[PDB]
């Protein structure tokens, strides 16, 4: 009986048994930056394996832009250093980097459709969606963690439910849950 799970990844998580791991992986989502001025230093070797491995995955950035401006340039360095194989690309907002969280994102998802990005998403962590009304960003899904047993507070089409999660090759992992209307075909094409 199969086991899948969603996956988000980043150079946390180190070297990866992927081919023990391919039977309880549906899809992954690797980080490619944190901000424009890292790069994730493990995301390339982990789209390589994925791909000899027939995993689909997709692309997520931790979100640090300070400016309208500064956004459109965290999104074309997000674009040009993840890989074109990712089924969709995500806005990772989890800190204040700006005072209009809402309009600076909107302007990152904006400049990813600009480039080529087809399915675009975005993730809020804890204390960011209210206070800048990240209700209001306009994407193709919404991505919000809840480690409690209870879903988010708002609605999503994917739900981090843990931060805990052990799977065999990868060990301690964010695990995530389909929740809206998104199906898992739509994200691993």
């Amino acid at each position: 009986s199969h086991m899948g799970h969603i996956i988000d990844i980043s150079k946390w998580n180190g070297d990866i048994n992927w081919s023990i791991a391919k039977q309880h992986i549906d899809f992954i989502i690797a980080r490619v930056q944190d901000g424009s001025n890292y790069v994730d230093p493990l995301y390339k070797g982990y789209v390589q394996a994925m791909k000899q491995h027939g995993i689909p995955f997709g692309n997520y950035a931790f979100c640090r832009f300070v400016s309208i401006a500064d956004a459109k340039k965290e999104a074309q360095d997000f674009w040009n250093r993840g890989d074109k194989s990712a089924t969709v690309w995500v806005a990772d907002v989890e800190v204040k980097t700006m005072n209009d969280m809402r309009a600076g994102t909107q302007a990152f998802i904006d400049e990813l459709y600009r480039l080529g990005a087809k399915k675009v998403g975005l993730y809020v962590g804890h204390h960011m969606y209210t206070p800048f009304g990240m209700a209001n960003v306009k994407s193709d899904f919404v991505w919000i963690p809840r480690y409690g047993g209870n879903k988010p507070a708002y609605p999503c089409d994917i739900w981090q439910y843990t931060e805990t999660g052990n799977v065999p090759g990868i060990g301690k992992c964010d695990l995530n849950s389909l929740i809206g209307n998104k199906s898992l075909s739509w994200f691993t094409e």
